[PDB]
């Protein structure tokens, strides 16, 4: 009997991988079984990690931090923050819940949000307010003095913010645009932001910046690749830390996405960026460090995520995977701006099977590496799974993503079709007359885009779709903006909300004949519901065979929640609609 | 200082060694709303090592024979079975039984955790592999249990069949580990405190054979191939603890333990104290630790070490570990404790004793006398908090053993069978006039008399039988024979075994009334205040409800506290409600009436 | 085929027949269904329709006709509801039992126990009186000036309480119910028995006048009110002295196992007014314009009665056929006692079943009993007699066994059995056995501990230790010094209250024995059955105790038929078990 959707039911999923100061050891949160997913914390002193806490009921444990002395575990339990001595004892509780627990560096403060920001004095066992923003606190982080932290605070335009101890913020760093993962300098005054500058639209690659006395310089020079992780998979449930790590005075240490893959770097505040730990065909998901040591997460296309400490896997999670993965091989198409690339996992055997190409969301992500279930589970039910980097991608430079700017539907669909037929021909187990197209949110839209421009297909699904530009700029929590930033168009304007209405999947809706599955949640805040609606009304009344699949649950519940039911459902009503058509 | 003084209070319980005998786990209840959670001590001040917010908490710590782990019971969640890691972590949830379990302990190599749960069915938990799996589904129930040294199973006392239950009987078998119980032992009589002798076929029970009444003194016995032979000999003083005090909250084991081959360490009840004794295979009973003034209330034992809890008549129970104090619980009492002095009596049988505990000062003051429940237990050097309370509150609390009391031999125990309210009512009170004349302090006029379940069958004839006392305090009281013999929970055994009385027989019956107290109740005139649980299922509120409506028909000042909450509701659910309200009655009655 | 238990289920139940004050229509209490709720129904002297509906609660009862018979005061399950007759919904008028309209129809007054006051045309409420002891029977002044009310060992007094802008009217110092004022204003008339008397005296009718009282029913030798047994009756049932005229009192009075209406006149001397000596009336109201009232027999279902038309189709709900029972005597010193045997179809031999009525006063005879019907349904013969201390035959009959339970009550008993297998040959001699309730539990106990010749037992709500009952029981204090003449707390009394026990006999039992008690008895606390049950165990007696957690009357209290549908279930098993 092949494998279902119920196979995920046998993972357990990490994440927060929190190495110690001293750098011997790591702390992790393991979220693992309507069944339901709960977390608890795990420890590994350089060898197989064992559990730290247990919890019957909730959602569990998570968020572990390290005192800076060793001996005690900080965490969050449901919220409430929980001090756990290492060395014996049950954990204490020291306080509508919490969130983003950080020590100061002289073990002195706990600092969290709940939202205000609120400080733990934990020699003298109280709780204090720390700051009441207006509109909110992004990034935060303590300078190495444990003076203070600095704070991200505001279109997507923040500022940076010093905040000292209490006995009022004053701002740092006139930004005005995207900033996060602050990384103070050991010297107590410089420190690091992930971002963009005030100049730049949010399609331009996130980068590293030095910042002194309110100037700002490019410290990952000649590195034509986003800081942070951009690449699809589907196997991560928790925090994943990603936040740049100064090992000395002359180095930051980072994560980047290259080409599906990601890897740890280093910049030089001296020079150039080198690799650290970049294997170009694995995702470092997840890190943390310090002049002792390196936690991490990592995983590839057949590996799924275990838990690191200085170069040792500490997990045993890929044994608990239960039916064997298999290895895509990789294709390419050629396009004005070089050479792309996807890839194809195929089922056991040699008789042909059904091509299904999927389209990665986005548009600014990439797949490759990562670990998805999904894919696996469908090559492990008999379908071949074509997916790729097209223009408008991430790991592949600038000029990749840039090409796509403001005509959506043009060289990324040229893109996706013409990979799909390198498929095809080279490989000639993919059964040409049994294909289909699916994806989600981007992936969505451009799956109703492809097939309200060919009928090739035998079957499609859209999750999260888009199908009406204009309408989506008036109702998406990020309408206001999008468009602006991906194609330089703002809804609220007649000759631009015309171009948005030609970019419209729902203008081209006559054309499409495939079956479609359309999936989506009703409380979307993202995508709203009323996307998916107007394709489906569409569709419907053109009788083609259509069927709507509305979710009470959001998305990502089991990450909110720990309940799988809304992924179990999903999967089930994919491979529904593929039995019913192929 | 009043009842509230109590709320100051932490109770200890179960003190258990570590199989190394250099660290002892126990119970600590404290505060309103009493919870209880475990601490550790090796050798110094004692630390907490779990933390109970919500429900009753945690109990029965049990060492795993690495020392490395305890298993222990939680309340949050029913009764759930705990690992707790002791080098670092939280516990872990081992068992999801709706009804929880109970009873957990280890085999001596680490490999099981055999308890029990719902009759209660034994369980076992396979450690290496974290499976359960169903032991053994007893017809009646399983009592006492111990694992053989080299775990190859256990030994139960169990009833054969519900003709043997009915009968207070049993057996004991041998129950192997699963892939059928033997019996190992013909007893058909009380049996419990099994004692697995280290050489694996041998072992030891607490108890008495078939032949002997169940007012004879538990003894020890050593089992060998079917057969027995009493192993304290010489030694004319029951097993176990059954000395009186009031600052017990929580298991307190007292189980025999083999310190080598030839020498088994039991407690026994001497004269108001208890004491740890040894008995030997092939010798007399020597005494290990007996202070003839103390209270050990609990121990546990191996051959590496010893832990216990110890009080006196003025010192509230603290926790040792090889004779180190490892609590400062005394230090929590929030009133100065004074010293009794001891008042003789004169028997046919010789000499019996009492106490009489005197508040500060030199003024005139009332005197109460208070008579201990059983009626085979013993006063004295047990600690009492409500006899602390009441003197220093301003009253003599007089407090003795008359015949019938268990520390003073068999012949004092069997002098009243049979014959309750003779000689049992004369030592009482001519203890009581023994103290008025060597404390002319006492007041003569302004005198009480009080006592629960015994001591309430004895209040109730006593005021019957005399005028004298100018109130009296009748709590769990039994007033009439009869009734109580079909509406006890024991009613069908207990004067069978007391006195040689059935109810159901008519000419016992005359006998059961004529021993009633209900029968001479229209001489009472002394005021009393009557204190009794509603759902008491072992001293009925029918036999309080009688002795009202009889005072209360001849119009002798009554007043009738029915608690809805059962006795022992502080160890039940960590509500002191009950014993406070019970203390405010008691003093509000004696301010009264002097 | 065979009828059970469940035939209960079939059976609607009426009470209260209130007639209207124009004496041409009838408002009573309908109790149907699983649980039984209550709606008024009304008759203007044709077949009775529904007048209420209510699916939740108890529902309704104590329907009270206004003065000018235009409206309805009722009780709601509970607060007071006024029905308008000719038009219109109820409306509640209390937001919180008893109700009484004035009778010039300004005031209702109710308890909630205190008096509370309804003025009707100012729509407002307002407690009249708050007594610290309670308050027992009370009646308008036919000048709606105030109320009579009955308040105090269990002596009471009567007091005139006036309207507010309470004397004392009667030293009494003993039993009084049944308050009914003269239509001259200054006279009442009362149901009980003067301060010398106990409490085994038979009830009686007494004219009050200025603090002097003289019996009105006199030359008739038996208590006013209904003392019949009957298991059909659920809810309440007024037998309150009504005037005629100025010299006409009628009342209730039951005589040999009958229950018939009387006049007593203020000149002369008792008549009868509806009595059929085969027949029992268990309620009636009455004015100078009609009467209503609720009828029955032994072979007749309780139906409602209008001027002497009955109005309701009751016994027609009866799902098995009735039958006739036939008489059986018994001689004593004091004259001939009877009892009944009711036999099943057919002419095989058939069980015999002793029933014992409690009380001990109360009487046997031609109240409808369900039980009884269903028994003879089943195949079983039922014997059922009034001995001495039955209450129907005269005052010394009930007197014969004071002080003395147990005695020539127990002949009695065992005489008239022996006389029912002599008379009726169909009865099995050799598959005998004995029940009873209450006092009938008591005989039961101490009859199978004085003899082994029953086959089965059945002892429901029994006695068995008299002195343990004395403390315990809510009437304890009181119910031996006048039943016996015994004071539990006193030594000497207390010894022959022992003597006076069936536990003392209980070493005597053989008979496997059933036992029926519920657990929360304030009359007859449960430590009585734990007492015989505990006993007969441990002679080894077989005996099984169904402890029920809902206390006797759950019918009446809640409408739910689950106690008695299981004890009877209990019962029949059991005489199946031994027969």
């Amino acid at each position: 009997p092949a494998p279902g959707p119920d196979s995920l039911l046998a993972l357990a999923f990490p994440s927060d991988p929190q190495v110690s100061p001293d750098g011997k050891q790591v702390a992790f949160v393991l979220a693992q079984i309507r069944p339901r997913y709960r977390s608890g914390l795990w420890l590994s002193e350089g060898g197989a990690a064992r559990p730290l806490t247990h919890a019957e009921t909730g959602r569990g444990d998570s968020a572990p931090r390290w005192s800076p002395d060793g001996q005690n575990l900080a965490f969050v339990r449901s919220a409430a923050l929980m001090l756990l001595p290492l060395k014996g004892g049950e954990a204490r509780r020291v306080t509508n819940g919490v969130s983003g627990p950080q020590w100061s560096p002289d073990g002195r403060f706990i600092a969290f949000t709940t939202a205000a920001l609120w400080l733990y004095d934990v020699e003298a066992d109280k709780l204090r307010e720390w700051y009441a923003p207006e509109i909110g606190i992004g990034a935060l982080s303590w300078w190495p003095d444990s003076r203070g932290v600095l704070i991200v605070q505001s279109q997507w335009r923040q500022d940076v913010y010093d905040l000292p101890l209490p006995t009022a913020p004053q701002k740092l760093l006139d930004w005005n645009s995207a900033a996060h993962g602050l990384a103070p300098h050991p010297d107590g005054q410089r420190f690091a932001l992930i971002g963009r500058p005030a100049g730049k639209g949010n399609t331009e690659h996130a980068h590293l910046y030095l910042i002194e006395n309110g100037q700002h310089r490019r410290l990952d020079t000649g590195h034509d690749h986003p800081v942070g992780d951009a690449v699809g998979g589907d196997c991560h449930v928790g925090a994943f830390p990603e936040g740049p790590r100064w090992l000395d005075g002359d180095t930051l240490l980072f994560s980047s996405t290259v080409r599906g893959s990601v890897g740890l770097f280093t910049a030089h505040i001296g020079g150039g960026v080198k690799a650290y730990d970049h294997d170009p065909q694995g995702v470092i998901s997840a890190f943390t460090a310090n002049e002792h040591g390196v936690a991490l997460i990592r995983e590839s296309a057949t590996r799924f995520p275990e838990v690191e400490l200085n170069g040792q896997r500490v997990t045993d999670l890929h044994a608990r995977f239960p039916f064997p993965v298999r290895e895509p091989q990789r294709v390419t198409f050629e396009t004005e701006l070089g050479e792309g690339e996807g890839w194809v996992l195929l089922p056991e055997g040699e008789q042909k099977v059904p091509a299904l190409l999927n389209i990665h969301g986005g548009p600014h992500t990439d797949y490759g590496h990562g670990f998805t279930h999904e894919f696996q589970l469908m090559a492990a039910r008999g379908y071949g799974v074509c997916y790729s980097n097209p223009r408008g991608s991430v790991g592949y430079g600038q000029a990749w993503v840039d090409a796509i700017y403001g005509r959506w539907g043009t060289v990324d669909a040229d893109d996706l079709l013409n990979f799909f037929d390198r498929c095809l021909e080279a490989v000639p187990r993919l059964d040409a007359a049994k294909t289909a197209v699916m994806g989600g949110s981007y992936g969505g839209f451009m799956t109703n885009w492809i097939t309200g421009h060919t009928t090739r297909f035998q079957a499609a699904i859209t999750d999260r779709c888009i199908s009406n530009l204009i309408s989506f700029g008036g109702t998406s929590d990020i309408g206001l903006r999008f468009w602006d930033d991906e194609l330089g168009l703002d809804f609220s304007r007649r000759a631009d909300a015309l171009k948005l209405w030609d970019l419209s999947p729902l203008q081209y809706v006559e054309n499409v004949k495939t079956p479609t599955l359309i999936v989506h949640s009703v409380l979307d805040h993202r995508c709203p519901v009323e996307q998916a609606e107007q394709w489906y009304a569409a569709l419907h009344k053109h009788q083609v065979p259509v069927r709507f699949v509305r979710f009470p649950e959001e998305n990502h519940e089991l990450s909110r929640s720990g309940r799988p039911d809304r992924r179990l459902t999903r999967l089930n009503e994919y491979f529904a609609w593929l039995e019913r058509w192929l």
